[PDB]
This record gives structure tokens, C-alpha cells and sequence, in this order.
């Protein structure tokens, strides 16, 4: 099973993406924490996405906390790193290594800034899949939404992506929430891709309508401190992932 | 005691950035090895640059291994951990306190493409240095830097930010490839007085072209060339030699 075949299985029921960005103070308790929002969450997540970040932060004990913190998600239900990788040759290789052999995470993303040769180390693995940054925060006018001929940057990401860099078929993308009119105009310059879609507790019918594809799926909602922080964790994943659902049949 | 205070007295001597990117298969001997390229090298060495993946790839033991190397260059020494990292808000400030208080790394490298949000909670040290990715030597470098906007490439607009708006905290850096001399040279012409972080050595055409009117403000990473040379100590010695016998010619 790819994690685009875990993904498929899970689309049937939900679209919810969970974030997994712990508050607690030390590793031991990091994992704890996000053992017990899986348990809540599970029965309505598509995906879990650990923060790569937040796991660091712990030094030593961070990464063992994270790789048992990925072993905690049921098996089933695939696991994006979040990681935002982005380096060359054995330095590439030695992240794809680390996120996809050492941890067994399902997916990362990934900066497309250093271009095709970056991601392939991350992208010849068949089985695992790579969310190439495309729109994302305020600092996205800086870079993202420059002109290159008729059009954005990040429509030029978009072109590559649904283009020549998805030799196995496993490349999606990162595209806001926040941004529908954007989020639209990847979606018609990729109408096949997955969109990791983070954002929604920074509207969620103008998201769907902009970004789903023809099948009524093809978009991952993240949700991270409106669940993590909910007083009802699994009433809030339950009530996030009907209300996507609800839409999607309609 | 900030990088730049560090860099600045190290350049009176050199302008050599010794990688260090262990071969190692183990953790502990990993340490080893880097300790011994380190004692070396050090008295020909502007700063070190350890491998954040190489370390990574270690797992648990990694990240202990990467703070023991760290504490093993010799003070007054400035470490660039090379981490290419960018995200957003308490994502990318866990990244910068990683680096620059648990592991007590001096500098990071880190992706342009989510713009100056995503940089700000690395540059906010103003005691730390950001080397942002400008231009790479890799052949992905065709596919987003070497996009045309208006009348310049996506890397000129990218060193333009970096000594424009972005250095605010005078402790902005770009990474500009050694490769191509041409386009090394549009980096100096848009970003007249940052330091430039230069990997892939060309050194004459690059140093030429790179170099400001100081004679500094170019940091010549070796890696290869250095640790897997017959003799490192000599080859440091040499390469250091080569350099400033370069910028002293009139």
C-alpha cells in the first residue's frame, strides 16, 4: 500500500488531516499528548501529520518520541512529516532515509526552491508521497506571487507538479486555505494532484468549492489547534470531517 | 560575541568553510570522524558547516552526536548548520531555537520560498546569521531561480529582498553556487555587502566575481575536496593559502 492507496481508503470516509504539534514541555510528554489525540481522532482522520519542527525542539529524546508517536497512528492511516525538506544529492538522500525508512512516515513535504534534482531524492520512492510547497502566510507575495510571463509563481510550481517532476505518481501540493482565488488557480493548473491544505482555523465551503477536484475529492484539510485544543477532540473531528463530507455530497 | 563578530575575525586569516559530512556508518564514530577533520583543519578554517541530515539520519543518537561535534569546534570558530529549513510562526521559531540554543549553532541555512514571515523567527536573533537559498549549481536551479521576472531572474529578486528589506537585523546571508561566475556576479551587483555562503568549487572566476570591496564577504565551503583529501591538514592549508593569495592581488 502506497500512501496514495492509504489515502483513497480513508477519502471514502474523510478528508480531515490532523495536525500532530504537541504543547507539552518534555518528549515523554509530547507523546503521551499525541498519543491521546490519535485515539480521539482516528475514526474520522484521513491522515496524521506530526510537525517536524516540534519534535526537534525535544533534541535526543525528540526524535525516539516521534517515531513512537508514528508508530501509535493505526496501521491504515498514513503519516505526512512535516518536515519542508529541500537539499541535493546525499543530503537529499539522507532525509528521504531518515522521514521514510528510519521513522516509516507515509509522505513529507518539501520546498521546490532548488527545483527537479532536490526532489527526486525524495520522489523515487514510489510508495511514499512528496507535498511540494506551491502557495502558503504574508511572506507569500514576496516570492509566490511574482510574475513569470503570464503567470504566478507558484502556478509555475503547479505546472511542474502535475507535469514532468511526478514520474510515480506521487507528487501533491501545499496549497492554503486562506487564499481561495489562489487555491483555484492551482487547482486548474493541476486538476489531478492532492493539496495538502493547511489553514482553515487561520472559510471551509470556499475551500472545497475552490479546490476539490472532479470526484469530490483530491483536497487534505489540516486542522491542528482547532481539534488538538477542542474541549471534545473527537466531537470536533467528528463535527469537521461531516461538515467537509456534507459539502462534497452536494 | 555574534557570527558575524566571529566571521569577521576568522576572515583576517581565512575565508575556508570546512563541511563536515561524515562517511561514518555509526553515530559514535561518526563524532570521530568529524573531530578528526576538525583538529586538522581548524587553524586554516572560517567556520565549519555540519550536515543537518547526515546527523538526522542517525536517529536518536543523531542529534547528540550533532551537539557533540558542534562543542568540539574550537571557540571563536563559527558553526553554520546547514539545515535549509523554512516554515511559519511557532514551527520555524522551534527550528531557530533548535539550531541556535539547544545545538548553539552560530548560523542556519534556510529556504526562501514562504517568503519573510518565514524567515523573520530566524533573523530576529540578531546575534545568529540566515544564509537564504539564492542560487544552487544543481540542475532543478533551471526550474523556479532561473525564471524570468520583469527583467531578472527569480534569484536576482530573491538577493534583492535579502539585502533590501529582509536585513533589517544586519544578519542576512545568501547561498550562491560556485559554478557559474555569471550569475555569482548578479548576486554581488543586487546584494552589494551581504555574505555570501559559496559551496561547489572555479575558485578564481568565483572569488573574482563575489567577492566585495573589502576583499571578504565569501565563504568557500569545501567538503569533499578536504575530507576524503590524502592529507586535509595540508589541503586546508592550501586551499586557505590559494584564496588569500587571490584576494591579496591587486
Amino acid at each position: 500500500m502506497s500512501f496514495f492507496d492509504l489515502l483513497n481508503e480513508r477519502a471514502k470516509r474523510s478528508l480531515l488531516c490532523v495536525g500532530l504539534d504537541p504543547r507539552a514541555k518534555t518528549a515523554a510528554a509530547a507523546v503521551e499528548e499525541c498519543k491521546r489525540l490519535i485515539e480521539q481522532t482516528h475514526e474520522y482522520a484521513a491522515a496524521y501529520k506530526p510537525n517536524a519542527a516540534f519534535f526537534e525542539f525535544f533534541g535526543a529524546e525528540g526524535w525516539a518520541a516521534l517515531s513512537e508517536v508514528i508508530r501509535a497512528v493505526p496501521a491504515g492511516i498514513p503519516v505526512v512529516l512535516d518536515a519542508k525538506r529541500g537539499d541535493i544529492a546525499d543530503t537529499a538522500d539522507a532525509y528521504a532515509t531518515s522521514a521514510f525508512k528510519h521513522l516509516n512516515a507515509h509522505a513529507i513535504t518539501a520546498s521546490p526552491y532548488m527545483g527537479s534534482d532536490s526532489l527526486q531524492p525524495f520522489m523515487r520512492y514510489p510508495d511514499k508521497a512528496v507535498f511540494v510547497l506551491c502557495k502558503t502566510n504574508k511572506g507569500s507575495n514576496d516570492l509566490q506571487c511574482l510574475r513569470v510571463g503570464d503567470r504566478y509563481l507558484y502556478e509555475a510550481v503547479a505546472e511542474r507538479a502535475e507535469g514532468p517532476w511526478n514520474v510515480n505518481g506521487n507528487v501533491g501540493l501545499v496549497v492554503g486555505a486562506t487564499d481561495p482565488v489562489a487555491l483555484a488557480r492551482v487547482r486548474a493548473r493541476a486538476p489531478t494532484l492532492w493539496f495538502l491544505v493547511p489553514g482553515i482555523g487561520a472559510s471551509l465551503k470556499a475551500s472545497l468549492d475552490a479546490g476539490l477536484r472532479a470526484d469530490g475529492s483530491g483536497m487534505l484539510i489540516n486542522v491542528s489547534r482547532g481539534l488538538a485544543r477542542a474541549a471534545d477532540p473527537r466531537a470536533a473531528a467528528k463535527e469537521l470531517c461531516e461538515e467537509i463530507n456534507a459539502i462534497r455530497f452536494a
